[PDB]
């Protein structure tokens, strides 16, 4: 809210907001996705109210989410080992998961990445867990401190909840590769830790299918895996919390038990009907034609971000900056840690009207061909 307020108030014509957390197109606008336009045109032509879903609409959405996570013909889905609770009513899946995990073991510690989105820490701390951080981002290499990460996990007590970004790390853009995911899974299993995967940016990293790899690797490790899906970013629905909580369990018997406890926890805590936005996502993911349209456009969006990462590195070079910025191309999703100091971020803002987070976080999705040079040349001046 605050960086944004200051940017909105800045009277200079060449100002750029890299502090945001949403996708914009080449024109610098928040897109109305074709699938969303088309789901809405269909609802209006049918004469139905906002928020509408057909009789089997919630079930069809839950099924569609499980398929996005695990693949259209997964055996886990077959064995009855996946439970999903919709989060279409403005209570996000992360909150539903935190509340559910707190019923199972309120004394658990929660481990989050160093650094992590403000809301990971706030959510779990507010919920009553002791929150600790595992080593993750390494400012010296612009990569992962993986030795530090595994040593931390290897020291945690059984039942410790480990919150992992499946892909598109917020705020750093630094993701694990598979050698790393495999080793994390092995430690989580050996130490009896509880993995809670946040997948809010599925489709913004490598592909919808590739971005779920961490979920598929955990699901194959014969343990209970908690997954918070969120779709507001991929659907360009600013402020929505639309998503779903999925739990992959180690047996059909464990799924029956988890589902009965989950139902009781949700009935006790909240009954939130689908929002306008939540019903749009449900309608789109339920329809093969609309879904295909979303998949295609999300690809275009993912590819524009990749073009901006490539472009920024090239323009930083062209501006004569001596530092190696190749890490920007290795980072994934909407964000990068630029590596600028807080003083350098102050200068960018004050002298050039380029707004980044004090941590150096920039939103690469806010770049376009009309601001690349403005941004690159300003960074060069500050460095």
């Amino acid at each position: 809210l605050g960086l944004n307020e200051a940017f909105n108030a800045d009277t200079r014509p060449t100002k750029v907001n890299l502090g945001v957390g949403v996708y914009t197109n080449e024109d610098g606008k928040i897109p109305l996705l074709r699938a969303v336009r088309d789901a809405e045109k269909a609802r209006v032509e049918a004469g139905l109210p906002r928020g509408y879903l057909p009789i089997d609409g919630i079930a069809a959405y839950d099924a569609s989410v499980q398929k996005l996570l695990l693949g259209d013909d997964s055996p886990l889905i077959a064995a009855g080992r996946v439970v999903t609770a919709q989060a279409l009513g403005g209570t996000g899946a992360l909150k539903i998961g935190a509340d559910f995990l707190r019923t199972l073991n309120p004394k658990a510690k929660v481990a989050i990445s160093d650094p992590s989105w403000e809301n990971h820490r706030a959510l779990f701390d507010m919920a009553g867990f002791e929150v600790v951080a595992y080593p993750y981002y390494d400012a010296k290499t612009n990569g992962v401190n993986f030795d530090g990460m595994l040593a931390a996990l290897n020291g945690y007590e059984p039942g410790t909840i480990v919150v992992l970004h499946a892909c598109c790390h917020n705020p750093t853009g630094v993701d694990l590769n598979d050698a790393q995911w495999a080793q994390v899974v092995e430690v989580v299993k050996a130490r009896r830790l509880v993995p809670f995967l946040d997948i809010a940016y599925q489709g913004f990293g490598e592909s919808i299918e590739a971005d779920a790899a961490a979920v598929r690797l955990f699901a194959a490790a014969n343990l209970n895996v908690f997954v918070s899906s969120s779709f507001s970013k991929s659907f360009s629905l600013y402020g929505e919390r639309v998503g779903a909580l999925s739990i992959i369990t180690d047996s059909k018997d464990e799924a029956a038990r988890v589902l009965s406890q989950l139902k009781r926890v949700i009935r006790t805590n909240y009954s939130n009907p689908p929002t306008h936005g939540g019903a749009i996502v449900a309608a789109v993911l339920a329809s093969p034609e609309l879904r295909a349209s979303w998949v295609q456009e999300l690809g275009e969006m993912r590819d524009r971000i990749r073009a901006m990462r490539n472009g920024l590195v090239e323009r930083l070079k062209a501006a004569g900056i001596e530092r190696d910025f190749s890490f920007i191309n290795a980072q994934r999703g909407m964000f990068s840690y630029s590596g600028l100091t807080s003083a350098q971020v102050d200068r960018l803002r004050e002298e050039f009207g380029i707004y980044a987070v004090s941590t150096g976080r920039i939103c690469v999705a806010a770049l376009n061909t009309r601001n690349l040079d403005v941004v690159a040349n300003a960074i060069a001046a500050v460095l």
